[PDB]
């Protein structure tokens, strides 16, 4: 079966629509998401036109094999989508209404800069390759773009699912290609990061600062070194949930900066002990008293600077 | 093959039934479960009606290809179900009895608010889309809804498997969809959480309180910081078995609250040492004696408040 | 193609056999095992009778599509088995000898009560559903039940592979169903648990008891708290190799009980320090001396009681 | 299509060959390896004989469906191999030269006794099942056994890939079976185990022996208990890379033995403290001085005994 | 269908091209990467030649089944590629233009010597096998070799994707093979290794050197042993992201060398205590003062030597 011939030299418009049934498995490390959706395609094929008065029938149903169907592919999928043709309906003028239900694993890059207070625009790119006989162009039927009310993505809030109505028409290997951009806007639910990572991380940090109200070097060494080890555990935990980025993430910056606080607390604990052993506890007392204010003040100002730079 | 034509303008009723053979892999992080079951479908097709006397047969067996079969899909499935047609039997009046055995990975959301003492209602949503020629509506044959007595779900107790007999009829892309809700009620076997997480977590916490019967700052720092690190290990362990939720879970709240107890125990240990170094051990003795009562009492009252709020 | 017709009203006997080629992946958490085996089926189909003089062949070979083959399924599989038809041989009377090689992931519940000194009876349930025309019943050809001498299951000893010769015939959705029970008896190789979990766990426990020969509170706190943390690591390790059970496992009980020993050792260490600080070391000396005997004696008696209760 | 008929009562010889293209994924825990290779089969079928000067062609190419091909299977595969028929060439005398490219996951047992200084013999067992018309026997065409020079197996050295030319002919379910043993000899690259596990493990052990040059019980307890915990971490790490064995492996024995050294170091540290508290430091000094030598000596002697027993 | 016959005895040239659409999953441990691309093939088949004037058409479209297509395979793939034929266009002279979109998991070795500052040359080896009728040779159409500008490989920078235009011609299984080398040059984004592994690792190391400004053996033991344990955690973390190599990696060498620094710091801490207990603190003071300079100087020089040897 060949493509429909043009009336004049016009390209063949394939109107498209995606209706999300299910959203699942947003993998941060992989930068992938799985989707289960309806893909709708519509185009005119005058060769299929019929008289509804004569035929008695208002609509003609077809098997995919029986007619020409545009080969629509997804640009950003891991493997080709698993599709099930739901319906193919032809109206008297030859307008074909194709509907399939598919499942696909989509590769869409994520920006982790503001993690875990980040928002993402996930993409589903539809594409058609033109033939020698005629140029095929994609379009968006907005009446056929949407999502089921029950669509949920664990650990995320779904903001909107829209399509950039204007396709990207470009040449690729001496044939036209017509690409469409379906955008699924999501924002991470940061809630659980507060009681599970952020506040536990701050508690252990504040515990290390109790060494500024202690003259016991042995206890101080234990306080600062022990809490530093728990910070390393949190750093390891955080970096397991994320891919390696050529930029600093928000949490990454805080986590990194906190190492400097532990390092300076050790220097302080060391300086205090050395002075007290050298029979200079008055000087050690001044440094320890200043530290009590300096450490929380510098921590709060540093966080204000970071929050400003990232948001 | 076209759908059965209506006698009058009535929709076609497809009676359904699901009989669970196997239940497995309830994944909490994924919020999925795997099922292996019988799907039964029944509808009247008068074009298939026959005279038992002339034919000799009192039931006719068919191959799926030979006749029209309604395209039934599951809404909440990762990938389309793996089905195997077991039987298709037609009675003289044209009533078709279709049976298939399927396996599917079902996506059903879980409420972790009362974890690990939670109960869930897992869903299997059956759907059918109408055709241009006629509207298809779903029904429940209760005689064909059930589960094998041996059906077990590791870590869970199976309470019931029932169906909401009235479908949720709605329009989707200008065609009627008829959706049925099959509900599998389960309750989590919380038993193992008691010897493996809850009691070890309480033991380490109570160990931190032995610092209220010690004047040794160095030993106290060791007691409270060491047990805090073991609590972080339990928090990490717990959060690996669960997805990130935009709400507090029962265990999550207890785990979080216990951090405040460790924090205040460190403040106490610090205050006691500072006072004793300042030659004020009488005042330190009063704070330590009060702590011995205050810590267990406040812990027990806080847990009563939490248990009340969650149950 | 219809099933073979009866000579009289007798059901159709399908003789079965399973010959294990490979056993692998016994997953404790999943309660599954993977099997690669021969499935042999035999039944009479008089419609397939032939004269070897005419046909010029004593046995006829067929493609599965060419003839009626009973639809044999496995009850307890995750997904439908991967099968490859090896041979189909028809002798002149119409006796069909079907042979397939399959691989399947079998769901079979495990009893961890005596873990890791436990034994299991793994099951492979064969089933057939009757048709309108005639009742199909399963049987066991014992000459065709067995296992390759080289069949090994990593971490287990294979005791026997037998079949319960009498099928379970029962009605399911108004049709007879014929079930067969193939039983693979295995027993766990508990060896590696001794040098990797049990003995390391006892060594750290005995190390904590050296605190009963020390008057150094700071050293004692370190001894008991440090070894308790290593016990938590072993508990976490053990529970990762097992599913969450609504009962106590043997190892689980020992692991749990050992927490009580660590808890009481902390109480002792605390009591000893409090007394020595209160200038009562004579009383502390009595408690410490008693502990030296009490702790190992109570540990040994408690283990005798547990071993008795579990075996 | 039936098998080739015999000239006399001789069995049909199927000459075989395996040429490895890729080797990957040697999974120690699973005791599996993945292979991508050429499988070559050759046999005479006189029914396919032709006159080259009358047919014009010197060699005839066929589609698998067109001719009888022996059903060759692999004994030790997880799931049936993924095969792609590359070529089928028939020479004038009726000699068929079949070539396929396959990929398979091979289940082959491993001997961890000398790990990580172990060598293995991986197996790929080829098998054919005879038919009623004639017995099929396997043979090895050595000219068609080999491996690509670039074949690498990460973490292993590939020594040789040979075939035991004599097949194992045996009856199985009243038909002859002809098995062939293809052997892939490999030896593990132990190198990385030295800087990552062995030397770090020895460093921490030698660190624990610095307690033999210290009279500080509190410091000694810290030295020995801390390093013991790091040894537990290495033991856990090692046992994650290996399956559970009903025998001791080399690393396992060393790892186990080192626990006894930590245990005795604790006894020593305890004995030294008890004596010094009892005002017997002269006796404690003798035990500590003896320990300084006895420990490394016994350690190094015990290692010689182990190396001897294992190699 | 047979291959195209030669005009004279010339081989059949199959011009090839690969256009990368997506690059993903560079697995370091597996030494694999997943690719989604266009594979273009072109060859002359005079049997397909047509007169454009009498045919009406300037080009002819074909279904793969209708014509002879060269069987092109990939050498270094795990499983055979998943392909979807996009277009087959025949020009009047019989020149066939074949286009398929494929996805494959390519096995390509990585050199981790300079890790994580390493660069790789990933390979895709295209191959075709000759037939008895004629020799098939591969060529590169450079106009059809490329990559989409949006092609990203998480954690890597893509430098170039080129082809070695001259094929490798060798005999394998008594037929000539024509192999092409497609090279994807990448360089690892080392950025995240600095804040997550390298700097944390240096901070803990420098913390252990504060023991050179302390006379407290108990505190020193804590400082050096605690930080050593955190170094073991980083070593374990690093080795989980990498396969076992028969060579030292850059990070591996640094990580290994740092163990020697911890070992010598323990010797120093021990020597200092022994001397001070023996009433020789003046000598201990000299060793501690020298260590303060020696340790950072030797660390910096050792790193200069290592950086030189590796880069
Ligand atoms: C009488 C002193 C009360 C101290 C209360 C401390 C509250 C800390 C609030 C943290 C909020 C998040 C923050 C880290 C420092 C903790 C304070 C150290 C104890 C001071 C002891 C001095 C004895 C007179
Ligand atoms: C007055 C001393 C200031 C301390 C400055 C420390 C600089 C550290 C720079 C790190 C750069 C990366 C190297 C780790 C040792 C740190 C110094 C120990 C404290 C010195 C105490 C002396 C008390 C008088
Ligand atoms: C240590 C410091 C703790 C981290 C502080 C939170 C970061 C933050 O302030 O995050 C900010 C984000 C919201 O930012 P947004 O609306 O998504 O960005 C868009 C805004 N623009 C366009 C103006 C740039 O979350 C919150 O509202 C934070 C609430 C949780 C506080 C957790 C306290 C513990
Ligand atoms: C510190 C924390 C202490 C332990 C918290 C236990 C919470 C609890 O006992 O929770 C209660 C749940 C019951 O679950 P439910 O069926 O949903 O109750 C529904 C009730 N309504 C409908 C009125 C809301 O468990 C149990 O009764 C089992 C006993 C738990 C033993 C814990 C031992 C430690
Ligand atoms: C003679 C004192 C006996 C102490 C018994 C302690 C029982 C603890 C019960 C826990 C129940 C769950 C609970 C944490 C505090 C433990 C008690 C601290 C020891 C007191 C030493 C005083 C020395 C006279
Ligand atoms: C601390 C506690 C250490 C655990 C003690 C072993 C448990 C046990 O005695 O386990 C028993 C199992 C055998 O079980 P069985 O005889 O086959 O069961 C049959 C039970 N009847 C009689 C009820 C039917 O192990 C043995 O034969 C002993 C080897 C293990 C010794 C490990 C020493 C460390
Ligand atoms: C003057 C003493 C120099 C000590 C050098 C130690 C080298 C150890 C070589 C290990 C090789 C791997 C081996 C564990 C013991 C380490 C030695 C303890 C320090 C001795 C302090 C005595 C002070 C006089
Ligand atoms: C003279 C001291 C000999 C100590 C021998 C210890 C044998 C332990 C056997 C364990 C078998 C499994 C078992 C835990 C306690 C260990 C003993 C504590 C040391 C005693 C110091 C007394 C100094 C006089
Ligand atoms: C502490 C224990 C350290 C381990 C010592 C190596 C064990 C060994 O001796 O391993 C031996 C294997 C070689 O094995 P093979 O020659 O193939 O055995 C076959 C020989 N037969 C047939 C005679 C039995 O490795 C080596 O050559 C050791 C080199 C690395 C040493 C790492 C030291 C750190
Ligand atoms: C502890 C010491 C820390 C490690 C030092 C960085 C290693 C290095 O110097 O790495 C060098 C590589 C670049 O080398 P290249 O250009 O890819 O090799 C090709 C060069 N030839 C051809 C001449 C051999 O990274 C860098 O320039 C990154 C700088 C990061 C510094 C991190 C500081 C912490
Ligand atoms: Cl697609
Ligand atoms: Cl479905
Ligand atoms: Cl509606
Ligand atoms: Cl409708
Ligand atoms: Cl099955
Ligand atoms: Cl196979
Ligand atoms: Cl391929
Ligand atoms: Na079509
Ligand atoms: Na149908
Ligand atoms: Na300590
Ligand atoms: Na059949
Ligand atoms: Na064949
Ligand atoms: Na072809």
């Amino acid at each position: 079966v060949s493509p429909p011939p043009p009336i004049a030299d016009e390209p063949l418009t394939v109107n498209t629509g995606i209706y999300l049934i299910e959203c699942y498995s947003l993998d941060d490390k992989a930068e992938t998401f799985k989707v289960n959706a309806f893909l709708s395609l519509s185009w005119k094929d005058r060769r299929l036109a019929f008289d509804p008065v004569r035929s008695g029938v208002r609509v003609k149903t077809y098997e995919p094999e029986a007619i020409w169907i545009p080969a629509i592919r997804f640009v950003n999928v891991e493997n080709a989508r698993d599709a099930d043709v739901v319906d193919i309906s032809v109206s008297p003028d030859g307008t074909v209404q194709y509907l399939e239900r598919f499942s696909a694993r989509v590769l869409s890059p994520l920006d982790f800069r503001r993690y875990p207070f980040d928002s993402q625009t996930l993409h589903i790119y539809l594409i058609v390759r033109s033939v020698d006989t005629r140029n095929i162009v994609l379009a968006v039927d907005l009446e056929k773009v949407g999502k089921n009310d029950d669509v949920f993505l664990t650990g995320w809030d779904i903001e909107s699912f829209t399509a950039v109505v204007k396709p990207a028409n470009f040449a690729l290997e001496d044939r036209l290609e017509s690409k469409l951009d379906y955008q699924l806007r999501i924002s991470r639910q940061y809630f659980s990061y507060i009681p599970n990572i952020i506040l536990p991380m701050l508690f252990i940090l504040f515990i290390s600062w109790t060494a500024f109200w202690s003259t016991s070097y042995e206890a101080n060494v234990t306080l600062v070194v022990s809490t530093l080890i728990a910070h390393i555990a949190f750093n390891i935990l955080v970096e397991t949930n994320l891919p390696k980025t050529p930029y600093m993430t928000y949490t990454g910056a805080i986590i990194f900066m906190i190492y400097l606080f532990y390092f300076v607390a050790v220097i302080e604990v060391t300086v205090q002990h050395y002075l007290k052993v050298e029979s200079q506890p008055a000087r050690a007392a001044s440094i320890t008293r200043a530290s009590r204010i300096a450490f929380p003040v510098v921590f709060l100002l540093a966080n204000i600077i970071l929050a400003f730079l990232f948001f």
